[PDB]
């Protein structure tokens, strides 16, 4: 049995995270912020866990403070629900094209929390993705690999091998991340 | 139950692609073009498919007509086998070495058909393999992707890291896009 | 039963190797260069072999006797372990991140040796990793690589993606070759 | 006496050699591959071998396979006739002027396979020789003598200094990696 | 006759050199710096000399005047052991292979002294070769080249033509410069 | 027996050569050019020939149309003593230190005129070494080796590897070309 449920309060935003590693993909992401909802659901599909996130946050600020919340708490779920890691496969790598991009992801469960992130187009640190509710800047993508490591205190390398659009270089990435992690928490059938 | 047979006739060239997913590399290919026949065979047996492919065309003009077709004609194959796609890995990647040669190639059967094909030596672009029979122009080889993802429906992703034989550097190519289909087809047993 | 004993006494070193490929990573390994031992370590841990190792040779000269000695052995009992190869999956490979470093190996079990070793920071070509016991120079990695993949007869590619620490940047390539190994060796159900 | 015999089929070329280490260069040479025939006489003539070297192989693919097959299976010849190697100058070298040409082979019967090729004019990696049977891609040039260097377990370096005519370019370099074995192979006088 | 016994005892340094030019490479050699004693030891092997070097020194200093005090006894043991160079061969040349270095040697025995070396990569200038005794920097190999050809009054020319690993690098310089040696040593048959 | 005697008078020479291949280096030279002169005799006694040339010519104009002609004659004296090469070497080479100067020479006697001189610094091309007699303008050196291929009908490659006395530049290549010879016009004891 391998879930965690983590609130997180803060000044900021109010977090709720149920997790399981052994899921099916019953993902379920409300956030606020509909881009990032888009992504999180991207990443527990992929990775075949059940989650779901519920946030609410200062969105009026910006998405910012919300989406490092949210990655900073699953991170934290992530890191409790894997325990003392006995048995898994531990490193997890995916490559993921989408349309003209490729992205790749690999990870190490290590217990120490490191992330690289390398490739991303330069226009990413300034693109906005914006449809009729709260906008999601690319430049964030970033600080969610980030703050996603920290917690799970895992290494977590993400790259974009070239690509152009934003939305297909972010949710190539998060997709990598995503199925990168399943590799990684599976039982390993020789230890 | 994941099998196709296609037969596409033009003024060029008669095609006849016998294809099963879930073959064990029984393979056997006719093209009137050897080299072509060869890496053929290899895509089939490294696939994991059993493939009968005979093809007759116009070589005496050269390989281009019978080999674009046959590529058009074995994609349509693949994406009428793979059906509605309930049920697989979806994503599938695989590095090749051959001697000097590394090349790799990364799918995902999105339904949306899409090629990119990078890396390869600029003298690919005008070599010839070449022995008793009809030569083969490795120029070619991105046509065979791009003809191979656009009737099978597929974002296919094809890189050579580094090579120099232009027969190590081809053979790599289409086992890494074999290889790569091959986990890509499975059953994914959490799906 | 995938074993092999090689027993190797020149002038220089003297060598015996107990490799079992179908192990679950019950290692010991004992060279008189003890950041060779753990790096030997962590390859027989994470090929999933069971190995033993014990060398002793002329380290008043320096490590690269005994260090180049016990990997032509090694190389000689994997290739002896391996057999036929039929049924095998033949190609593996594996990325490692390790904190900042990532490297990555792939490996065609082909019975033609071949090594292509790229990427590691020039800084490795005159660093060395000193204790209280013989050093380890790091420039004796792609010769650790080319004399396994020498004389397993296979072709092994071993790249480091990018790192700094030259601790970390030679333990993650012997993970990558080990992980790689592993795949590769694993019986295939499909063939 | 220093003498081999080798027999080698493969699903893609049937090869036998029959060497003579001491001989007087008396060869016969027959592979379907006319200029590579012209080569290995050459190599055999210029080694003062005996050499007889009989193959067939998939030439309607083209030449390559029956190529390295060939000098898969000459190597192999090289290494076994050599046997405990006691005795011989071990080292040899060679330049090899022809016309405009000039190349150069040193060797070490070390017993540790490895081979550089350096020099070679660029165009050379393109070359068709072509004449009225199967052609021989230049190309080939290295794989060739890597295969030589890998199978008899040798140090071969094999060097352009420069040139221009590709037949010149190929012809010079074989006839010096024939005068340097003919150099390492015989017996030293003092020891 | 060509032998000459050498004691040089300086403030530094006690040392004696017995060589003989025409030896079958019967060779003892002891200084305190064991990756010099194994230079050495390939010199006078490579050499076919008899030579036994027996060299005690201030290595709590380091290596460095230990190594050239013997370098410059060697060559005056050289010089002397020569006399008066009557029907000998007076060129000598060696090219030699060691996996992926080349390195190459030759010399005049004219009588006047001259060093030229060149083509050692960079890093040489600053890397240590260490074991579990007294270490050697590789940076002395030019001091001995020059050493030997100024105690011995000959031209000795010492290049790399090409190589990466220090031990490589070093120890293939010094069985070019044994060979080269060993060819202009030997009396001329036409002289 | 291999001599040749050759005459050849022109409007601006008168010369006589006497040549032996299989000599001892008795040489006697006499062109009234002293430094060709000492040139030439360097090459017939590093040549092991026995070698007379007595040459007169116009030097009031300078020395260049004696020494080419000396040179065209001292060619066609080699190639008409080689005769029809049964059973030599054919092929030679030498490398000449001489001080700082490192030079080379390569030799075929393939019975088609080639020459390539290459490395000699461009002041060679207007240096002008003078004594108390006609003076001798290092621009011709590239003309006799020329000369001597063209009238022999041999390939004769030469090059410095580097230098900068003009003398020792100029000595050490007639030297290499002279050994070069040497080697490769003696009997071949396997041919
Ligand atoms: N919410 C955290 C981190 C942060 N605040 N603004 C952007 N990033 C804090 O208040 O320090
Ligand atoms: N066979 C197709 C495509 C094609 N024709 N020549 C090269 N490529 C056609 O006729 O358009
Ligand atoms: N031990 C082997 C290879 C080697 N020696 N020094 C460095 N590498 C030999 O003696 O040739
Ligand atoms: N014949 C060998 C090597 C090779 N195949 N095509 C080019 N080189 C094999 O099948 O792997
Ligand atoms: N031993 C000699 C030369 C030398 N001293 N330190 C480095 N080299 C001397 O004392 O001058
Ligand atoms: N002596 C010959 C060649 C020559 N004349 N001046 C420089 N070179 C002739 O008269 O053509
Ligand atoms: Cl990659
Ligand atoms: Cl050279
Ligand atoms: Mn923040
Ligand atoms: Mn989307
Ligand atoms: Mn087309
Ligand atoms: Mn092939
Ligand atoms: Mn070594
Ligand atoms: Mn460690
Ligand atoms: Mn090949
Ligand atoms: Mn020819
Ligand atoms: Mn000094
Ligand atoms: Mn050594
Ligand atoms: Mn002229
Ligand atoms: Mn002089």
């Amino acid at each position: 049995s391998r879930r965690a449920r983590i609130e997180r309060r803060t000044r900021e935003s109010d977090i709720v995270i149920e997790l399981d590693l052994d899921g099916t993909g019953q993902v379920a992401v409300d956030t606020g912020v509909p881009f990032y909802d888009h992504m999180l659901t991207a990443l527990g599909s992929h990775a075949s866990f059940d989650l779901t996130v519920r946030a609410t946050g200062d969105v009026e600020i910006e998405a910012h403070h919300t989406i490092e919340d949210t990655a900073i708490a699953l991170g934290t779920a992530l890191g409790q629900a894997l325990g003392d890691k006995r048995g898994i496969r531990r490193f997890g790598d995916a490559f993921i094209p989408m349309d003209e991009t490729l992205a790749h992801a690999a990870v190490d469960l290590s217990g120490r929390p490191y992330c690289v992130h390398t490739g991303e187009p330069d226009h990413l640190q300034h693109t906005t993705i914006a449809g009729s509710s709260v906008p999601y800047h690319t430049v964030i993508n970033r600080h969610v690999f980030e703050s996603l490591a920290a917690n799970a205190r895992i290494a977590l390398h993400v790259r974009v091998l070239y690509g152009r659009d934003p939305h297909h270089i972010t949710e190539a990435q998060y997709k990598a991340v995503a199925r990168a992690l399943r590799q990684a928490v599976e039982p390993d059938p020789r230890v």
